[PDB]
């Protein structure tokens, strides 16, 4: 499994980017822009405490309250949430279970968060809010299968959640809601290939799921729905390059997809759709630096891509689509990924 | 009340703009881009039938299904919906009541559509889905007050719905959910001023509501929350000009607000934030043409603003942020606004 993303990042409901990572104390720490603009100063690192043994995953509730999901030292799923939009935090609370992957988090069309994680049986399990942005949570429920990567989840343009994960054959597999807001899940389906990273999945400007992963030759590959929220899927297509981290995907303000990954020389590289969301892909270009994690990309309140990656000093570094000079957010981050 | 918008417009879940207007037969007709790109050809006008006596208002359910709300010849609220995302339509169904305004439509954080309309008592009434993107609908319920414009609704950055309407003193009044997804509504509050148009309301890139309306001198005015999802509100500020239609507001792909209105010479004019979502406003610039409605603006799948307005031939005309030459979508539209 290619070197993981080290932070979970979100553009908050007041347009300030907030980043969540794991400190050398295995606590979750966060850092937020002081202002909703490219090149803003930062609050600096503030601890949410806890003791995590996964990548922490933040998600924005449909009422704007941030909620962080992470595996605990007891291998249960834990969460912590803002008690008001962009204000103070709850205490950590256990959602129980015994999980063996990073959590994958998405919200249903009814505002109920759904959390996916590998179980001790290596099956895909999930648990969900029983009310919009609210407990109590459901029972843990199995979607079966046997998976060998962290899962990734995205909503279809018709409101059906869809989960992607590597199988025991190293192929990309996926499973989906057959109706929004439901525990009517499909059978597992193979999209084939051989992937050597977690998959990442995004929704296109024309309402199709598209999945990115590293292949056996360490090139970036992608595959997509050929119709909105539906099969058949394309063949795998190479975006070439040689990448030494998981790829991170993000949509530009104009709908153009862009992918970030570490190269052989440990520099940050990127590749993007040109002209429009239906235009031809660029060639790889370097953004220099020396990074010791996969990059994480998010669009800021100015419509500019922002990229975060750990540096050789274990600080989190930032670069944005001006591109800007590399800037340090300081801190000391560890890779707590549950699957490496 | 300044000349109304003549169409309801939405960027659908597969990135194609769809427009809804009223034909000379008082039926609702729609027209959709063939492709998710600026300057796309159009399907041409297709009837949803019905007999409406308001502006029709389309809203996208959280599962991607379009739903149109309009007053019927019996003065009840009627609706019609897609049975699948971007596919076929239901039959018209009555939601009952007796309404005296255009409907104002928004979705709660739990995916339940809320529809607001003036009653025969000139109070603000509302009715809502009792389940995410689903009937059955609630009882009609009064929020009291006495209003003299069509209502406008927007969600706060903390998930609380907020409704704006002109009062008997010609001031801008507003009322809000004190909690998301609830019938706990606040008291009416006056934002003062004297408005001679329906208000339009939008959410800023930094999570604040901002309201635009024509003033007694026919200048464009605006007022805003000074903090995310909260008071106090700013003073009214003039954006000047002399406008002969309701203003239409839209957010650029980069968060910059932009307003469209008809000028004294019946040309389309616009004014925009420069530099960023926190930058200084431009001066008014003409986009020429001769329009016989207020304009309606929406962002397309290429991140470009698209504007629609009725022409002197009663066709719907289109111009986009290339700016492009004016292009006719043909058809023959009427202003069915319930308040003129
Ligand atoms: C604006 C343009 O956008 C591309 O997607 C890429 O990030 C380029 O480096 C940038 O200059
Ligand atoms: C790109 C730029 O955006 C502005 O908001 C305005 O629409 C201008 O006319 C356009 O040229
Ligand atoms: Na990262
Ligand atoms: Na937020
Ligand atoms: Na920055
Ligand atoms: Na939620
Ligand atoms: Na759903
Ligand atoms: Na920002
Ligand atoms: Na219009
Ligand atoms: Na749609
Ligand atoms: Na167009
Ligand atoms: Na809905
Ligand atoms: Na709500
Ligand atoms: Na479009």
């Amino acid at each position: 499994i290619a070197l993981s993303e080290i932070v979970s990042v979100v553009n908050t409901s007041d347009g300030r980017i907030e980043v969540f990572g794991v400190g050398t104390d295995n606590a979750v720490w966060h850092n937020r822009q002081t202002a909703p603009h490219s090149g803003s100063s930062w609050t600096g690192w503030i601890s949410l405490n806890g003791k995590v043994t996964s990548k922490p995953v933040v998600y924005i509730n449909t009422d704007g309250r941030l909620e962080v999901f992470a595996r605990g030292t007891d291998n249960a799923l834990w969460h912590i949430w803002q008690t008001a939009t962009n204000a103070g935090w709850s205490n950590w609370q256990s959602l129980g279970g015994t999980i063996t992957s990073n959590p994958a988090v998405y919200v249903n069309t009814d505002g109920r968060i759904d959390v996916f994680a590998r179980g001790t049986d290596n099956a895909l399990w999930h648990i969900s809010q029983t009310a919009a942005h609210s407990g109590p949570w459901s029972s843990w429920q199995s979607l079966n299968g046997v998976i060998t990567s962290n899962p990734a989840v995205h909503i279809n343009s018709d409101g059906r959640l869809e989960v992607f994960a590597r199988g025991t054959d190293n192929a990309l597999w996926h499973i989906w809601q057959t109706a929004p807001d439901s525990n009517q899940w499909s059978g597992w389906d193979s999209l084939g290939g051989v992937i050597t990273s977690d998959p990442v999945v995004i929704g296109t400007a024309d309402g199709r799921l598209e999945v990115f992963a590293r292949g056996s030759n360490n090139a970036l590959y992608h595959i997509w729905q050929t119709v909105p929220h539906g099969g058949p899927w394309s063949n795998w297509a190479s975006l070439n390059g040689v990448i030494t981290s998981a790829p991170a995907v993000v949509k530009n303000s104009d709908g153009r997809l862009e992918v970030f990954a570490r190269g052989t020389n440990n520099a940050l590289y990127h590749i993007w759709q040109t002209v429009s969301h239906s235009g031809p892909w660029s060639n790889w270009a370097t953004l220099n630096g020396t990074i010791t994690s996969a990059p994480t990309a998010v669009e800021d309140a100015d419509g500019r891509l922002e990229v975060f990656a750990r540096g050789t000093d274990n600080a989190l570094w930032n670069i944005w689509q001006a591109w800007s000079a590399w800037v340090s957010l300081k801190g000391s981050l560890i890779d707590a990924s549950a699957i490496k």
